[PDB]
């Protein structure tokens, strides 16, 4: 069972190939602090048996939040909460990781269960194009703004390391800031940071480069990207392959291949494993390690995509919301004697 | 779906018919205090959707423990831990309950994963018969000893109420103290507390009576019994029916029908729902409310035993060790829109 074999990234060993995909809980305080919700939520899934927990999109600056209840990492005030969260994940048996994010032109929306409506924040982006009707028009960034955000990512990464997180993921996906620089559906700049493919990758690669310099090479840096945006004339798999080549040269350890979110009016052919082709192509054609994610719900499915060489790591999102001990039970289904906490041995 | 309809006991409303069966975690401190293990373990299952959590066998005196790591309730020192545990269960959406126990002649064994061997404690019992080879010979109780233990149960119940537990279960099952008084395989006394059926029930009914007086009538008192001991000439279903009649008259709200554990050398015909006949007979022939427990693992199974009138409450043990969110997912399988925490709505 490949699913339960260790994986070495940098000098870190993950004890299996299952990872908890970052999922916003919208339950931080109004200043982005860890609460009791996270301190129960995440350790539950570490006892559940994942090798790696990626903590949700954590905002590198206040206007980078998706909602007023998102986690933050822009102040030394965030460090005590984050350090405790990382400790509890670690003590429950999983490697603690965290996703650093800036929401860009999709910043400032209400929580999904309080309507999800935009709140009219002063959002920033590559070009002056609203995400959708009702959303504020973003203010195009200049080079001093780009520099300010890049340092917010760099300082976020440093703070995450001091908290004890051992895996940093940069969120360059789903139409948030860096994702929106990559796609021509949202980036229409005519300066060094729009038009060509090389220009569109320029700012995201600057952020990745700078974060890579502050994260020691024995700890993994992950990047998450929207591998296509599903739109007429948009970011495609071929562009992802080019972007992935650059990330590899620069020392990114793994590419977490998602898709969509740049614009709203597109056909997305949802099915089990529908983003696996992107991980597979990156892995096989570029030779960069990949994370597969997207409607992966079954042990036999997860093992099969690893057997096929379509990814190195399987990320699980929604299945771990409704079934947090999935990894323990998946072992049995694959003929592996599960390592369970001794308290629970008689349930297995 | 009966499984998701409320149940009224005394003046308490449980929001569904699923309950977490008491299960020793062997993770208290050496003085029987609540630790971090319980504070994560139990709230997880309350978020999982059970209407009622019964906290594990909690020892009414030190020599009543099953192991050195069992929870206790014999000192005001236990109250802060227990009060916090009851609070967190309650805040995660479940009614908090607790099982009061005395291990009797099976007291003082090592944790299951450290060998399970008897530790040679000075155990007490009805008669001078070891549980098995290697176990100490119990010291037969006299009436001052019986009185001392009865007050330990009474004071335990008072302390549990002050902690905020709203359901008290008395553990009179599985060959522990009170169970061992009921069965002739372990009770061979010739005084007022052995020989006849009425004598064998006399001490257990005194304990139940006295605890019922300190628990207000608007809060449920439950009793758990071994409905048969599976042994030649032992406690049988007919004896359970007689014992249940007495508990009903005295104001016990519910009988939690388990089986076995009095002696070791017996054939137990394990199968899904194998203790359901005992709950069914008590419920239908005595008219006392019952809890069904024992290899109940499936939503359709649980609903079916309720449809049949075999019980009022379904208790789940091992399934909640390996699958803590079972109740949320069971709703969907029965065509009920589950109430899930808003954070997890997209997993359902
Ligand atoms: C409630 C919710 C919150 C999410 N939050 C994030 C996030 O903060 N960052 C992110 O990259 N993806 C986020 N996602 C996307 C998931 O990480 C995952 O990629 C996606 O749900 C597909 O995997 P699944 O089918 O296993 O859920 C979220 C998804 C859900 C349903
Ligand atoms: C690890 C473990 C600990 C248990 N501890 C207790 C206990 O403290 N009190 C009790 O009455 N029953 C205890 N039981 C029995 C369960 O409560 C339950 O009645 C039994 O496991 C059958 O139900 P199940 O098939 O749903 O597990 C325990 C069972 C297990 C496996």
């Amino acid at each position: 069972a490949l699913l339960f074999t260790p994986l070495e990234l940098g000098g870190l060993r993950l004890k299996n190939r299952l990872a908890m995909s970052p999922m916003d809980q919208y339950s931080a305080t109004l200043e982005g602090e860890v609460t009791d919700w996270h301190l129960l939520h995440y350790p539950t899934r570490a006892l559940g048996g994942v090798g790696l927990i990626l903590v949700e999109a954590t905002a590198v600056e206040p206007l980078g939040r998706t909602s007023p209840y998102d986690l933050g990492i822009w102040s030394e005030d965030h460090l005590p909460g984050l350090k405790e969260l990382a400790r509890r994940i670690r003590e429950a048996g999983a490697v603690p990781g965290i996703q650093l994010a800036h929401a860009g032109r999709k910043a400032g929306t209400a929580r999904p269960w309080e309507g999800g409506k935009p709140l009219g924040w002063r959002v920033v982006g590559p070009s002056p194009i609203p995400f959708d009707e009702g959303y504020p028009v973003p203010e195009p960034l200049d080079e001093a703004g780009m520099e300010r955000i890049l340092q917010a990512f760099v300082e976020g990464a440093r703070r995450a390391l001091r908290a004890g997180f051992q895996v940093i993921e940069l969120h360059m996906a789903h139409g948030y800031l860096l994702s929106s620089f990559l796609s021509p559906l949202s980036n229409q700049r005519t300066d060094a940071y729009g038009g060509s493919l090389e220009n569109r990758m320029r700012f995201p690669l600057q952020v990745a480069q700078a974060v890579r310099e502050v994260v020691p090479r024995e700890l993994p840096l992950f990047v998450r990207v929207s591998a296509t945006d599903w739109g007429e004339g948009g970011w495609s798999l071929e562009d992802t392959l080019a972007f992935a080549r650059r990330l590899k040269e620069l020392g990114v350890d793994l590419l977490d291949c998602s898709s969509g979110g740049v614009v709203l009016r597109v056909r997305i052919p949802l099915a089990p494993g529908f983003q696996v082709p992107f991980a597979d192509a990156v892995r096989k054609r570029v030779g960069l390690r990949t994370g597969a994610v997207g409607l992966i719900t079954t042990p036999e499915q997860a093992e099969t995509l690893l057997q096929a060489g379509s990814a190195d790591l399987v990320l699980l999102g929604r299945v771990l919301l409704r079934d947090p001990y999935f990894p323990l039970r998946a072992a049995k289904a694959l003929g592996v004697a599960p390592e369970v906490p001794p308290q629970y041995q008689r349930g297995f």
